């Protein structure tokens, strides 16, 4: 048994759930919650600017410590770095931008991160400002990720048409 509550199932795996990720994370507390980062861990906006807002720019203070050290992620690759006030950790995996015209079938390689993780509460990857389909994102999540993902969807029209249209 775990803490998350009003999801929806889909799989033996994946939940999903109408709710802003920043309110859920601080409800929660999750041992993980995933970031929709890029690769300078930048987090300027969508996901990745909300996370690091409510943490008062912890979180952009630690990423820049860690860029300076490492250099830049690669497109479907991540970190664990703090979770600040939001989670144990944050897991910050970089999907592949589409309106930077990166190659989708990354994305799959990005939901892998995931399954290094018994427990995670995550945005759906590459969707949002990042340009991708969010119907595929969601596909892609539960055809690669075994560990157990509590997927957050804000707008009530996407959540509403990934769960009818989901097969
Ligand atoms: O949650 C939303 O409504 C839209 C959204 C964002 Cl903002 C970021 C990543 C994925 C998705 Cl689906």
């Amino acid at each position: 048994v775990n803490s998350f509550s009003g999801y929806l199932k889909l799989t033996d795996n994946v939940y999903i759930k109408n709710a802003d990720i920043v309110e859920e994370a601080k409800k929660v507390k999750p041992t993980v919650v995933v970031n929709a980062a890029n690769v300078y861990l930048k987090h300027g906006g969508g996901v990745a600017g909300a996370l690091n807002k409510a943490t008062n720019n912890a979180m952009q203070v630690e990423s820049d410590d860690y860029i300076a050290t490492n250099g830049p992620l690669k497109v479907g690759g991540s970190c664990v770095l703090s979770g600040h006030n939001l989670a144990k950790h944050c897991l910050h995996v970089v999907g592949p931008n589409v309106n930077k015209g990166e190659d989708i079938q990354l994305l799959k390689s990005a939901y892998e991160n995931f399954n290094q993780h018994e427990v995670l509460l995550a945005p759906l990857l590459s969707a949002g400002i990042f340009g991708a389909d969010p119907i595929h994102s969601l596909r892609v999540c539960v055809d690669t990720v075994r560990t157990n993902v509590y997927l957050a969807v804000f707008d009530k029209n996407l959540y509403d048409k990934l769960v009818s249209s989901f097969l």
